[PDB]
């Protein structure tokens, strides 16, 4: 009689379980931790509030935390990213999960609140796992008494880390955090290669458009922008890249992309006349990858080629000025998470109007909204890091420290390189790769231990 | 003017035409000329330089001189000099001691000619090095000269490693800048430079078709990354070996099969540990590690007949070429290309089919069999060098009190703003347009509109 | 729209509005096909044409169908594969009053019945006079079972490599009853659709079916013809380590030069019928096998026994017998993951352990995987193919082969391709659709290379 | 020993050439397989071959294969810049008449061809022709018709030469039958495409050492050479745009991921400067012509190109670029052999530091051979195995000995049978270590072929 959940359709659970069993075989680092630590139960007593895309991959993460002794209460960190068969499988396993694909904003907030509260009162949570910082922010704003008893936060993504560092700077961060994003087996695996796999995946599922031979503009060339640019270029798109960071721009040039700005001489002065109309009028697809605000603005949207596709693979939808489009233009749903936006006016549209843009996932994270996000074998790396980070902060027991010791430990840190390398080694073995062992003479010659770490902490890979 | 030694001074005109072309290819470096020419920040600098005497290094030398410095120059590899570049620098009245095809003895004599002027130590006060040979010679043989030197600017990964060993040991005598670790150096030069010049050098040396053939790249750091791409983009079936599992993960995700020369990755010294089936299929092996003996004697014995062997790390001991000198017969095809006959040591059959082709005698192949990295890539590295020389020369470490020196003795990188400024000029050289943040957008992501745009931890 | 319309069978008529929205988008992606619509609508060149059509009932086929109709034709339609229909496309066509018998997930019995519903109208043979076919199944049923209907049919326009091969065999054996146009071997079909179509849709289908990471894993592509070329690129551009098998040494040479290792499932390339001739070390490291040959049993039972545990098996050739799925049905237990995705447990026939590690993943039960697990080729690629189909239909219909005296009939009983000038005109509209700008020869340049300024620009022997 | 019947740059380079020939033999398994297969039979015994083709190391292996099969030859290069002097020396030192060096003048080029045609001042007793581009063929038809009476056939290497043969056939002026070697698939779709992929960026790097990644290229043409050339530059990271007059080839360029553009506004070349897309050409760092056509990089295009752009041609003849206009109007500064700065400031003198120049490679002649070494041995293996088979076939057919009525029936331009094309391909695949699968009899029956091939109808395009 388990009822402590809310999902779209519990009868999807058997299908979700079939897919979890497949995913397990694709996630050797994560399942390796499950097998290594199951006897020790290092998360016995852990009670984790989790807020991250309720995908099949997150399913394997949840069940690893539980297998290691944790209890959890779970929600998605995006209204469109849940895979309903994954949510159902977790619910059918007796795990509290409040998530479905296609939440409203009110429902999204209600789902987070159902993890925070059990039977109408604060759950006895003592750990947080977050992706983007929304759960973290709600706890700090609305539930400070709960944070007194929480040992730490493990944060998945660049945007969430930025929010933690802002709190730390302001003196408002209440518990320590591990930045999971900046393991190399996360940032330079998930953020880059994950988007390489899943960006063109989501565009094909949403539109079935041919991409080869067409013009793309990728805004940003960080890890997500690098992977996104490659996702499109490997399909044969002619890809131009915009950047504010000249070092990232240099990389894009050297990687074989033309670097362009939407604005004449790069000057974003807010006028229509600043838009490079010739450029925007040639673009068939624009993808935002920045984690910034309004990088595909109203004037770019007005100047885009007729029937261009617009999408965002950064964490939040405000990378695109969808507010402007809702205020001024008529939306025609093609199918879920695919809308034609008719620039002919607000009050209705002609079904055969040629002047429209196609928006994917209403501007929300397109890989998760229009496909299934990153593949299991990539999320393996991220989620092995999550499990290790949860173990580290739970074993440190920050909430039980005296005030003077808390002050010494209140920080945002990354996992040590030795763990990063060990996660990587399990990923490489999963491909059947064979890593060479240094001889003692070689290890002495380059000044490392035979078992690693093999690089100083400054190394950029 | 007689204070030089080059292969042929009459190549000077040719070198100068190529220097004028290279200037148009090096916007960050020529921008530093224009920006600092007025200030003359290196007025009074006396720089001992040791780096491959290419056309690219010619534009670097003439930038340092244009900013006020005097220099005395040598190459840091016996095969890397471009004789027309050396001639052009000598003809400009700049002391340089460098030619393509030096012996080891001549290489050392060349460095010594920069150190000594008219039989006595030059009154040098700055060092620019690539690999650390000159740094080592000064510390071991001319330690008193270091009392007048304000700093060392070191170009490459191997050289930086040697600097850090001296720092850890308390034997480093002057402060240094790690130029290698600017992003516009390491992630431009070390990677993209090798992408351009590895296939270049293999083609010049052998003219082999690469498409459809099997390569093994040992190492997947920045040089191994660029090297693997150099070969894969030509259509080679590239396999990658690594000891670092993170780099190996990147190789897998980049589309390469990760393998070891040794069964289960365990190199126990026996022939039985060699994966003979793997090595018997390899047409080309490239070492990229900066380590020792990563293409060892047993691997060389097991390689497919007529495979090519080369090294693009800093030093030739990546391949056990000593073994091949001791046991096999060398037939020169042309300079820096040898067939190594595995049939025996004394003599060979001119039609023997059992040989390997070694490029540049195991020395840096891109510089040895071609011209190293192209001007537009070296632009980034050498703009960093100029900035680093200006900074250390202006800090005047050798004039500090003995106690003040202790606080200054460090190995530093340039600040990120300068890295970004080098990058900006590179981007402009491609016609690229960098976008400017709005104030609200800069606030939103927590940076200044001016940058730097990333924390120092960011890995790009 | 027509009142009382019931002359169709589809999965779900309420998908029609969705299908119509996708057809309107597809129209914007198919400039060559929509150019023919605009150019010829007033002329009504297919007025009086009654076309039996048998091709994958996709959105792209929907635009083809409504172009034929816009040019005057009546049609009766079925899919040429049990898994290739897009149900929203079928619904939109039925809602337009067009007879269509097609849904995703037909049985083999339903598949044949759907073709017969196009052939029959109100229990009697329709008065068809044109055939449009993809793979030869409708052609075969007419010759085998309704030969008298062929007396009134002016021609067949055949879409794909396998169908043309069957047509040529019939022509050689004297059993083909009407002329045909080989649409496949227009360059704007074969070297666009067969190659780039599979480039787009093979990795698409694998991702939708399995969501497996492809980068870093090992693939074996059987065949390196046009489909094999595009399939190999589909996987290599994702970062797979792709090996290629071929029987044709010229195709194998191209694979080597394209950067692939060429290998055989059999030691020394020789299948001796025994497990010992399988290169078990090779197959034990393959994560994904894709058949592309148009041939039979190229991924056979012994290969399937040797494949790496949890390998994906799929076929993108026209017919499922490229893979010995019958052996797998007979000996191994099938577990459906979801529609068109099955785990095949090699532990035995009678039941399976839900956590068994020794299974293969079969996509689309071995049927064409791009259409079965995704949506096949994109509109902008199918534009080229289907423009050729319209032009082929117009040509054969205007030729009126069935009205000729018997002597003239023998003179015209042929399998032909469209002239190169038409192939070029299709290509030009495709190029303009990308915004590309073709240069016009000066008169002196055209004289210099011996062509007209308006083309054609190559001799018929040119291979591109 | 007493051999003087040659002219090369430097005979002392022979030992070097011989070392490179021995390496090239290991890279040319199809050609060396033909040597082993046919050495005993001597199918070319009595053949006397006039050869005109780039005197490279690869051509050296071809020549010694012909000679090992019984032929005598007299050889010249088909381009003034394409000879490798060590290859020419190794061949002369072997006692084979060769007249070829890198850097010939036009007068020297013609003299070299005449030295193969004439021996001791009189027509050689030639009975076979091997040609690359048709210059030797044209001279024989115009100046030595009596020699063609005794010649059994021409085997022609390249697209341009085949076009010239077809023009002769059309006009009824071709005097002996020919094999079009170009259009074996193991030539056209190996040499023309993959050879240029290998050797174009090679030649640009040797001539300029320019970084290509991140820069803008314009490739004129997208036939086999244009396809391989565009890949050569794209694989280096150039942003490549493609021009074409053939919309099918342009379609392939689009689908291959290139933007298709014209130097002329709306593609209309009306001879005015106003017709030039100056904004486009002002952004191009590198232009490469691949067409076999005339004046596809014309004077107004040259005037509009971005300052310091590289201009080169990889089609057979230099008239793809209007270099005549550049010689008449602009000042040429040699950087080094086959690399010239063309200063657009004027004809009489230049400023050594002028920024407004173009860099022309190989004076507009075939750039892969002019600035590097042309295609690699393992690719030329396919082209030259076809050459050897075509020589064997035409010499055994003995056209010159046929009666007039039988000549009229055999006077044609033909390709080699597909079975031979396949046999060349299989040796190439074995050279890579590739393992082709053998059809079972049932599978061969299913697709309608013999187990041993041919596997495709003659219409198949690959
Ligand atoms: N969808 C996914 O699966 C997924 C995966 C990982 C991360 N993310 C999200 O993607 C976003 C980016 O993450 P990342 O790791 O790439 O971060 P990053 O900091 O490495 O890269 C962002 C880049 O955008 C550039 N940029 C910022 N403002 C710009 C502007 N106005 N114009 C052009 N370029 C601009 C920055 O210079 C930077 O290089 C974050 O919100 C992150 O949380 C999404
Ligand atoms: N030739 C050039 O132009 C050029 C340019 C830059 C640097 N370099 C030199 O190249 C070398 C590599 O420099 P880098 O910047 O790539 O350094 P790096 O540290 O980034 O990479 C070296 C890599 O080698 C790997 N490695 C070490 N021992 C190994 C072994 N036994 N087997 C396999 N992999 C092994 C390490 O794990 C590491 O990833 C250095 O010597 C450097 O000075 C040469
Ligand atoms: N799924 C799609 O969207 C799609 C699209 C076009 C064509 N097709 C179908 O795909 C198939 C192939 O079409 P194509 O145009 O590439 O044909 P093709 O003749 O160009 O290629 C088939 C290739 O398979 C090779 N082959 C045959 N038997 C082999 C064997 N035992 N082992 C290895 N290689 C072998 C042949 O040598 C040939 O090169 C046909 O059935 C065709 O109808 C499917
Ligand atoms: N350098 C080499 O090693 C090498 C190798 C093979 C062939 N070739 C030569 O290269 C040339 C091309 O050979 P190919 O086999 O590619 O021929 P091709 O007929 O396959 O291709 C030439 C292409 O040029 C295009 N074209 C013609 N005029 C044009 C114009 N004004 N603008 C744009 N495109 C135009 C044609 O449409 C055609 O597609 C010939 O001269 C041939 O002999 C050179
Ligand atoms: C008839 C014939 O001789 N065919 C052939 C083609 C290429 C190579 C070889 C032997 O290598 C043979
Ligand atoms: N061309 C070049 N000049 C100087 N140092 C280099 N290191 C690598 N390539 C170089
Ligand atoms: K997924
Ligand atoms: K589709
Ligand atoms: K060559």
């Amino acid at each position: 009689g388990f009822t402590d959940y809310k999902v779209a359709d519990i009868t999807l659970a058997a299908w979700g379980r079939r897919e979890l069993i497949i995913a397990e075989s694709e996630m050797p680092a994560l399942m390796g931790l499950r097998r290594k630590y199951a006897g020790q139960q290092p998360l016995k007593g852990a009670k984790i509030l989790g807020c991250i895309h309720m995908t099949i991959q997150t399913g394997v993460l949840i069940e690893t935390l539980v297998a290691l002794g944790a209890e959890v209460r779970w929600s998605s960190c995006n209204i469109f990213s849940t895979q309903d068969q994954a949510a159902a499988a977790i619910a059918a396993a007796g795990i509290p999960v409040f998530a479905w694909k296609g939440e409203t904003e009110e429902e999204y907030e209600w789902c987070i609140e159902q993890t925070i509260l059990k039977d109408g009162q604060p759950w006895d949570a003592n750990m947080v796992l977050d992706d983007g910082g929304d759960l973290t922010e709600i706890l700090h704003k609305k539930y400070p008494q709960m944070l007194e008893r929480i040992h730490g936060i493990t944060e998945e993504t660049t945007t969430g880390v930025h929010r933690l560092l802002d709190m730390l700077k302001n003196g408002t961060l209440k518990v320590p955090a591990i930045n999971v994003n900046d393991s190399v087996t996360k940032s330079k695996n998930d953020n880059k290669y994950g988007c390489r796999h899943s960006l063109n995946d989501a565009i094909k599922r949403g539109t079935d458009h041919l991409l080869s031979g067409k013009q793309a503009l990728v805004i940003g060339y960080g890890d997500v922008g690098k992977g996104s640019s490659q996702s499109l270029r490997q399909e044969g798109m002619i890809v131009k890249v915009a950047e504010v960071d000249p070092i990232c721009a240099m990389q894009a040039c050297m990687d074989g992309f033309e670097v362009v700005s939407p604005y004449k001489n790069g000057i974003n002065d807010g006028t229509e006349a600043s838009i490079d109309a010739a450029l925007l009028g040639k673009i068939d697809l624009i993808v935002t990858t920045t984690g910034n605000v309004n990088v595909c603005d109203a004037n770019m949207l007005k100047a885009l080629k007729k029937r261009a596709v617009v999408c965002n693979i950064g964490h939040f939808d405000n990378e695109i000025d969808t507010a402007f489009m809702r205020k001024n233009w008529a939306w025609e749903e093609v199918k879920p998470q695919v809308h034609k936006i008719h620039r002919t006016g607000k009050d209705g549209f002609d079904a055969h109007n040629d002047d429209y843009l196609i928006l994917l996932a209403e501007g929300r994270l397109v890989n998760l909204g229009n496909a299934t996000g990153h593949p299991s074998r990539i999320m393996d790396g991220s989620f092995a890091n999550q499990v290790l980070a949860q173990i580290h902060l739970f074993e440190q027991k920050y909430a039980d420290l005296p005030a003077a010791e808390k002050a010494k430990r209140l920080s945002v840190e990354v996992l040590p390189k030795k763990l990063d390398e060990e996660v990587a080694l399990e990923m490489v073995k999963g491909f059947g790769g064979v890593v060479t062992q240094l001889t003692p003479k070689q290890a002495e010659y380059i000044g490392v231990s035979v078992e690693g770490p093999f690089k100083p902490d400054t190394y950029r890979y």
